[PDB]
């Protein structure tokens, strides 16, 4: 059931926190995410579209939700390359995204789930 060392890629959707329906958060996150498995670890990573105006984005670890790590940014196209572990890939992943658009006071803050 463990996947061997090696990098993949891995289609994945994403749900709505409190609801099985299609979350509004798929247009910004880019799928298939690459998949990294080193050492017995998996880590996940993936395409942002949009960048500055996702402010924020975190999943849960421990109970808790932790922003992503950032990979790398490409201002050009208002991109970047988000990362983090995850344990059960079987499992669905919660996560949190704060949305900003400064052209007007508009701050919201979404409940996610990624589907792999
Ligand atoms: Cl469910």
């Amino acid at each position: 059931t463990k996947l061997a060392d090696g990098k993949y890629n891995i289609a994945f959707t994403v749900w709505k926190g409190d609801k099985d329906e299609s979350s509004r958060m798929n247009r910004y996150f880019e799928s298939p995410a690459t998949l990294t498995v080193k050492n017995g670890k998996q880590y996940v990573s993936f395409k942002v579209k949009d960048s500055t105006s996702i402010k924020s984005f975190q999943v849960e670890k421990d109970g808790q939700f932790v922003e992503t790590t950032v990979l790398s940014e490409n201002k050009k196209d208002n991109t970047r390359v988000v990362e983090f572990e995850v344990a059960d890939l079987s499992k669905k992943l919660n996560g949190k995204v704060k949305i900003n658009i400064p052209i007007i006071n508009y701050n919201a803050s979404y409940d996610i789930r990624f589907v792999f």
